């Protein structure tokens, strides 16, 4: 139907906007601490601690399959990246600190993304 096409165009345009959001958030991680999944070869106990691992590459895979239906879903996955790290790693670590800085800097980007998603519909 034409309605199904229109909906698909909206999803494609959301995907476009989320791709730009993803790029901007990932620039706030110049160390690339969050770029890839935590390695279970290198942290074999990880899944005992963290039940829903997340990372920027995994988000990018979902994004390119048009797998985020709305900004809330995308924000859920970004918050997982941050929150997983702040639980597994202690406060005094470069990992925890990187997550705090990513959260703080990402807030700015996400605040305007929400306005754009509501604004453009």
């Amino acid at each position: 139907s034409m309605e199904q096409v229109a909906m698909e165009l909206r999803l494609t345009e959301l995907t476009r906007l989320l791709r730009s959001v993803l790029d901007q958030l990932q620039d706030k991680d110049p160390a690339r601490i969050f770029a890839q999944p935590v390695s279970l070869k290198e942290v074999p106990d990880y899944l005992d601690h963290i039940k829903h691992p997340m990372d920027f590459a995994t988000m990018r895979k979902r994004l390119e399959a048009q797998g985020y239906k709305n900004l809330h879903e995308f924000e859920e996955d970004f918050d997982l990246i941050i929150d997983n790290c702040m639980k597994y790693n202690a406060r005094d670590t470069v990992f925890y600190r990187a997550a705090v800085r990513l959260r703080d800097q990402g807030g700015v980007v996400l605040r305007q993304a929400r306005r754009e998603v509501d604004s453009i519909g």
